[PDB]
């Protein structure tokens, strides 16, 4: 989406504003989307004041007296086209308008020209009429909208695609619909009528993830246009929905409030819902500015900028207990008629640039150079930093964030005023019966307790799904975590922790509406906290989560009465219910079992809701059965306001308190551990885990996580889900209440009747002869390897292991149902032809040894398939095919490989672009036939790459241009992609730099990937890849291997279907990967939708992985996942070996095509009707599972056109295309040429320079060119200006640019300068946006002004001079020099690990802002640092004239005093931070 507003304070209404607003919609076109058509828009809209002039002619013609501004009031209605029905609908608007004591003066048909609509939109166009109304009583402004508010909500109860009120106010009106941005005025002709004038305009361009536009959904709503995604929707809705019967306000009637009956609704969009909510707040007596503050609170904790504003710290301090944030990215632009303003979500995940004139004319929007003011007369150019608002008020004043927020600081105050005022070893078998296992405590609780970090581990979740395994499992194991993908970003929980909180409010929430003067640091509560609170505000009935046998026969009953107990107790005034499995202190064999803490808090939390009661109490789960990081999150997830993990906590006591342990602590295990530390660590480790899981979905506050239900259940049947966990997706639908009962019986059996010695071990984490199955295991994989090494008896073996396999994945429930005769193997397409569909999967050169990695690439290339460079860059040297191979099978060019033919090439066909952009370099991008944007990997969806430091050798450091010692945790988001349009910006960046290369986007299965993919398809991707929760890593958290992600059978299926229904399926080829290792696997993914197939772990095995599962360790015994030379030298493994493995897999495929009866894999894809559910299988835990979700897909028998994709998607005609057209291909092919060119840039010119840079790079690579092209530019520059810029490529921007300047900058220079015609302070004025120098690898950028957030985010080696910046300066920085000549936001440190930064922060306050976790703040001491500073501070002035540059240069000796140098330890001892 594109949003913005325009306001005129110092004029009376004109048409030009409207003209300007329309224009700007136009300049937002790329931030929006189209439909099957490529013609109809995902929607465009504009909010203005009532064009009271234009409506003139209406009254005139009817000889009717026009009412006062304040007393007219206008509905824009959408009505059915069919005449009888239009009148049914008209008579109703009027009927209900009549029902408040208002009169109708009639109706204006709205002149429109349907002829410009695209076909889908036209087909679908409601009939549009404005109704004019008045109050005979003499109602006006506040009372009249307030009335019209009640009114549109009533009309809303009958809302349809055909029948919808856009707006109904005496102050504001909305013209919107399903048009492409510039068409908006062609359609509605009023907007081109000069009689249309407004003091403002809120405009919005929509981007939808579908193809099928519905007019009410276009969007400025009644109050706000909203660009972003609510990422805690289901929560926020659920809480509001519970406020709804108990709404109480200032005189507002219990009948009028009941009239907004349901003000919030699951079915509607995050925007409809937000607008609606925002409305309630406003109409009930707050100003849109304040309502937005309540609902999308700033991040106030730790904010240097709040020093002298303690009022507002108390505003959110207060509201924080009442209203949890509507989280996710968001630029909110809204109007009242009375006020127009904009404000950002807390993290500021959407750009907002604004401009002010001498006349206090203001323009805000997602992009800079958009409305075309006269530069000579601009007075500010700024931007909203995270949380900030800016408004305008009818009484002629602009209103910057500080007033603003104080203005609701000032009133209702009590703020800080009222806030102030507010033994044996039974342990061994409790453990056994609450379902702990040897691995749970040894491998999970213990590490948390000893090291204070949940455990790392490696490779992927090898084992069957809770519901399909035969081993007992927890109810928790059935919930997989959901995470953010293209549609919103994860946030960085370590580097950006300062924005989160695990606070949790214990009292009942009051009236949100009525600010009356009338808390838990973390969700985790220790025996102390527990009792403290059983003192507290109120008494707190325990409810026996427990229940005795026979009598109360069933868990069903116990559930029932729990709920009833719970309901009754809350009625009886109970304000907290501690749901204990430890009721009165004990847990017996005859206290025969429990209610699982999860199934309990769920039931209470929904049944309370169903009861009207949830706002009344808040809930503590007091449980043995919770210890896991995931466990807590499932609890806070389905309702727990907090958790006392009593028996977990105990297992730290029993562990520490034990000879074995104390002994090893006396020598061995770090005995830096009094029990107070084990304990403080156990929990501190749970906190890091809740942070992590939240950020996987980009959520800041546990407060938001809490309602929401950020999981996807897999294996729970419908009634169970409805009953306990209402509105969670469970598409496979398994378990019953009894079904779950039986399972808790399985581990109740074994602590009581049985013998309590040591808890059993099911090799869940790690292959064991006794225990849970594993698709891969060391013995199985040694025989596979020996098979391939030959060219037989092993596959009998290997194939055997494969047989004794139980049910594991969902594909295992399914068999085939050929619809044709079997066929001759000789008919079937060749092995060589299947192999082209195979892919080896982008495993990081870091993670694997180069022997292992280069091998896969040679082998993949041989097969005419492709291999993939994961996220660690590729060594240039591979880019060349090999001559040097000799008789022996070695090559001087790669002396460490073996068995190389003279035809070989180790260059990766796919080159990855991942969050850290480690090797991401112009030649890099040009070296690949395809480009992969890695949104997530299967082992760890909401998270970044990890590579522990052990593994970062000098080689790797050189490749990634990061520092040798140092661990690399890449950022969870691409700082580059905060929304789908953002995705579309990067796809376009890449199409731009190397037009020839198909761009894939790699997504992980989860409910919702379908919709996301529709977007990815609209965003111009060439390939989508679905990756199951299944797949491998060489380092991830154990929790995430085990608890984040969904089966790729759901991933592939859902994408394939949604893409088909949207008619986008042809736009994209699908890859799947996730524990595929078998011809059958391949065939099943083809039936399911996939056209290409990816192999990580088996390709590894085939080269000699055993399955040590020690990948994070750097010990692979086998030379595969280590950097250690010693170990690498042990790498047996030859391209031939994997070449063979894939032929095996192909041959295996051919024969399936034969049983089946088709010649070619091309014939089978998505032929889902060929699948049936298996006769054999029955599981231990449920009768069966519904598989509608994999069986029911678009019939593919005859429509197979979708299987034809264009060869590569185009960015279309681009300014570079021309740059590269004139006497320029001489300055290139004649290697040393000076060229100059100047052009005017408008902000649809995006990624300018980039293509020329690819073009140079494709022939000279990164540094072969000693020419010099100077490109000078004029105007406002769109996204990604001067991306991937190269040496002797100089870029002049006269004006301003937007986000991503110098993204991936490699070399050369980029100078950006105001237009001289300015009478403003460059220093004090924004000239560049967020995320500049993103993965900068070289180059120098110079910028006369302030810059956005994340400046130089993962800067590896680029240098820059700018004059001010937002937050997160230097975020993940790793090298280079960054010089900033003006103030800066907070987190100035985060993860910066190498390179130098110098600031100059005269307010003296810098060190308050700086991220203290790693960097250090020096004053300049080493003369060589001054020399470094000067040289840039000078070159800046040489490149610009920078008034601020010149000032400091002639006062070199003054300002130079305190003015900080940021040193990462790692730079401590260089010539420029010592001596
Ligand atoms: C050792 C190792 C390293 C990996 N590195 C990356 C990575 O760099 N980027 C990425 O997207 N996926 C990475 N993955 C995952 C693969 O790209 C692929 O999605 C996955 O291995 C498929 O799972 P599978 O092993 O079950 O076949 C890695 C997996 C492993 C085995
Ligand atoms: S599991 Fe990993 S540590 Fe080794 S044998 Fe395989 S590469």
């Amino acid at each position: 989406c594109g949003v913005g507003f325009i306001a005129n304070l110092r004029g009376k209404p004109d048409h030009t504003l409207v003209e300007q607003a329309l224009k700007a919609l136009g300049c937002m076109e790329h931030r929006g989307g189209c439909s099957a058509d490529n013609d109809s828009g995902d929607g465009a809209g504009v909010m203005t004041a009532i064009p009271r002039e234009l409506l003139a002619q209406w009254f005139n013609t009817r000889n009717l007296p026009m009412p006062d501004g304040d007393r007219l009031g206008v509905g824009m209605v959408f009505l059915p086209q069919e005449p009888s029905a239009r009148e049914v609908a008209r008579a109703y608007v009027e009927e209900v308008v009549r029902l408040e004591k208002l009169t109708v003066l009639g109706w204006r048909e709205v002149p429109v020209n349907s002829d410009v609509l695209g076909i889908q939109a036209k087909n679908n166009q409601p009939h549009i009429e404005q109704i004019l109304v008045t109050c005979p009583e003499g109602c006006a402004g506040d009372e009249l909208d307030r009335r019209l508010y009640i009114a549109r909500s009533i009309i809303g109860k009958k809302l349809a695609e055909d029948f919808y009120v856009c707006s109904f106010s005496c102050r504001t009106i909305v013209y919107k619909g399903m048009v492409r941005s510039i068409i908006l005025g062609e359609f509605y002709l009023d907007l081109k009528n000069p009689g249309y004038t407004s003091n403002f305009a809120v405009y919005h361009r929509r981007f939808s993830t579908n193809t099928m536009p519905k007019w009410p959904l276009a969007q400025p709503m009644r109050l706000l246009g909203h660009n972003g995604e609510i990422n805690t929707l289901l929560g926020n809705i659920n809480w509001m929905a519970a406020r709804e019967k108990e709404l109480e306000v200032s005189g507002w009637t219990k009948a009028e409030l009941e009239a907004l009956t349901p003000i919030v609704n699951q079915a509607n969009s995050d925007s409809y819902n937000l607008d609606s909510a925002l409305e309630l707040l406003v109409r009930t007596g707050r100003s849109p500015l304040e309502a937005a503050m309540i609902l999308v609170p700033e991040a106030y904790k730790n904010q240097p900028a709040l020093k002298d504003y303690p009022e507002i710290s108390d505003f959110h301090d207060y509201y924080s207990g009442l209203q949890e944030p509507w989280d996710g990215p968001a630029l909110l632009v809204f109007s009242d008629g009375k006020i127009v303003g904009a404000g950002l979500d807390r993290n500021g995940l959407r750009p907002a640039r604004y401009c002010i004139t001498k006349d206090d004319y203001i323009v805000l929007g997602s992009e800079a150079g958009v409305v075309d003011l006269p530069e000579v007369d601009i007075v500010e150019k700024g931007r909203l930093a995270p949380g900030q608002m800016i408004a305008v008020d009818l009484a002629e004043q602009k209103i910057l964030k500080n007033y603003q927020i104080k203005q609701q600081a000032a009133q209702k105050y009590p703020y800080g005023e009222w806030i102030k005022i507010q033994d044996a070893q039974t342990v061994l078998q409790q453990q056994a019966a609450f379902g702990y296992t040897a691995e749970d405590v040894e491998m999970v609780v213990v590490p948390m307790a000893s090291q204070g970090k949940e455990p790392t581990f490696c490779m992927g979740d090898d084992t069957p799904l809770a519901v399909l395994s035969h081993k007992p499992r927890l109810l928790y194991d059935y919930f997989k975590q959901r995470f953010a993908q293209v549609t919103n970003p994860p946030i960085d929980p370590l580097r950006e922790n300062l924005v989160m909180s695990l606070a949790m409010f214990l009292g009942k929430r009051g009236n949100l509406l009525e600010p009356k003067a009338e808390k838990l640091r973390s969700p985790l509560v220790n025996e102390v906290e527990l009792q403290a609170i059983k003192t507290g505000q109120l008494q707190v009935a325990e409810v026996s989560t427990l229940y005795d046998l026979d009598g109360v026969n069933s868990l069903e009953d116990a559930l029932t009465n729990l709920v009833k107990t719970a309901i009754a107790t809350v009625q009886a005034g109970a304000e907290i219910l501690v749901l204990t499995d430890r009721p009165n202190g004990a847990i017996l064999t005859e206290n025969q079992s429990f209610i699982p803490p999860l199934l309990a808090v769920g039931a209470v939390h929904h049944h309370l809701i169903r009861a009207g009661l949830r706002l009344k109490a808040s809930l503590i789960v007091d449980t043995a059965q919770c210890w896991s990081t995931h466990h807590f999150a499932c609890l806070v997830g389905y309702g727990a306001s907090a958790i006392c993990p009593y028996l977990a906590l105990e297992s730290v006591r029993q562990w520490w308190l034990d000879e074995k342990t104390q002994k090893l602590m006396e020598n061995g295990r770090l005995d830096r551990i009094d029990l107070p530390t084990a304990l403080k660590n156990y929990r501190q480790s749970v906190e890091a885990g809740l942070f992590k899981i939240l950020s996987k979905m980009g959520i800041s506050l546990l407060a938001s996580y809490h309602g929401a239900q950020i999981f996807e259940a897999i294996g729970l049947g419908a009634e169970l889900v409805e009953y306990a966990f209402a509105g969670t997706t469970s598409r496979v639908g398994g378990l019953t209440i009894a079904d779950v009962a039986g399972e808790v019986m399985v581990f109740h059996g074994m602590a009581f009747p049985e013998m309590a010695k040591k808890l059993e071990n099911f090799g869940f984490v790690n292959y064991r002869p006794g225990g849970e199955y594993h698709m891969n295991s060391p013995e199985m994989s040694k025989s596979l390897h020996k098979a391939v090494a030959a060219y037989y008896d092993h596959y009998e073996l290997y194939r055997q292991y494969l047989k004794d396999r139980p049910v594991t994945a969902l594909r295992d429930l399914l068999d085939f149902n050929a619809d044709q005769p079997a066929i001759s193997l000789e008919e079937v397409e060749s092995v060589e032809s299947i192999v082209k569909r195979f892919c080896t999967g982008g495993m990081s050169l870091g993670a694997l040894s180069r022997e292992a990695h280069e091998t896969l690439a040679i082998a993949m290339n041989r097969l005419g398939a492709k291999s993939n460079s994961g996220e660690g860059g590729e060594d240039v040297v591979r880019y060349l095919t090999l001559d040097d191979v000799d008789s022996e099978g070695n090559s001087p060019t790669l002396p460490h490989l073996h068995g190389l033919q003279n035809g070989d090439t180790a260059n990766s066909a796919i080159k990855q672009i991942a969050s850290g952009r480690f090797g991401v370099t112009p030649e890099y991008l040009m070296s690949g036939k395809q480009l992969e944007i890695k949104m997530a990997q299967g082992a760890k969806p909401g998270e970044g790459g990890q590579l522990p430091g052990k593994k970062v050798s000098e080689y790797i450091a050189m490749l990634r241009r990061s520092k040798p010692g140092v661990t690399l945790i890449s950022p969870p988001p691409h700082h580059d992609i905060y929304s789908i349009e953002d995705l579309a910006q990067l796809i376009y960046d890449l199409h731009q730099i190397n037009p020839e290369a198909q761009v894939s986007v790699k997504l992980v299965a989860e409910i919702g990937i379908g919709t996301i993919a529709a977007g990815v398809a609209k965003a111009n991707a060439d390939i989508i890849q679905i990756s199951g929760h299944d797949g491998g890593t060489g380092a991830s958290p154990l929790s995430s291997i085990k608890h984040a992600g969904s089966p790729w059978e759901l991933g592939v299926t859902e994408v394939h279907r949604v893409l088909m229904e949207n008619q986008l399926r042809d736009r994209v080829l699908l890859r799947a990967d996730g524990g595929l290792k078998t011809g059958w696997d391949v065939v099943m993914a083809a039936l399911m939708g996939a056209e290409e197939y990816g192999f990580g772990s088996i390709a590894m095995i085939a080269e000699g992985c055993i399955m040590a599962r020690v990948c994070h360790t750097n010990n692979c015994p086998v030379g595969v996942a280590t950097q250690q030379e010693r170990l690498r030298q042990r790498f047996k493994g030859v391209p031939g070996q994997v070449v063979n493995f894939f032929y095996f897999i192909a041959e295996e495929v051919r024969s399936l095509l034969a049983h089946l009866g088709y010649r070619s894999l091309d014939d089978i894809i998505g032929r889902t009707d060929l699948l049936k559910v298996r006769s054999d299988v029955q599981l231990s835990k449920t009768q069966n599972l519904t598989l509608d979700c994999l069986l029911n897909l678009p019939d593919t028998k005859q429509n197979r056109q979708w299987l034809n994709h264009e060869p590569v998607h185009s960015n279309g005609p681009v300014l570079d295309d021309d740059i590269l057209a004139d006497p320029d291909i001489q300055e290139a092919i004649n290697h040393q040429t000076t060229a100059t060119k100047t052009y005017r840039l408008v902000n649809t010119d995006r990624t300018v320079g980039t293509r020329l840079s690819g073009a140079i790079a494709k022939k000279y690579g990164n540094n072969g060119f000693e020419g010099n092209i100077t490109l000078n530019f004029q105007g406002a520059a769109g996204q990604s200006f001067g991306a991937f810029n190269l040496d002797g490529m100089t870029l002049h921007l006269q004006g301003e640019a937007n986000d991503y300047v110098g993204k991936g900058m490699n070399g050369g220079e980029i100078v950006i300068v105001p237009h001289p015609q300015a009478s403003f302070a460059p220093e004090d004025n924004v000239i560049i946006g967020n995320t500049c120098l993103y993965g900068a690898t070289g180059g120098n950028l110079y910028a006369n002004g302030r810059a956005g957030e994340r400046f130089a985010v993962r800067n590896s080696v680029g240098k820059a001079v700018i004059e001010g910046a937002g937050d997160h300066c230097c975020e993940y920085m790793t090298g280079g020099v960054i010089v900033v000549l003006g103030p800066v936001g907070r987190n100035v440190g985060a993860g910066m690990t190498g390179g130098l930064a110098y600031f100059l922060d005269e307010v003296g306050d810098l060190p308050e802002k700086i991220n203290p976790e790693i960097i250090t703040l020096q004053r300049i001491t080493a003369s060589k640092g001054e020399e470094q500073l000067k040289s840039l501070i000078t070159a800046h002035v040489e490149h610009t004239g920078s008034p601020k540059g010149k000032a400091i240069l002639a006062n070199w000796s003054d300002y130079l005093g305190k003015f900080w140098q940021a040193v990462p330890p790692s730079e401590k001892d260089s010539p420029e931070a010592n001596n």
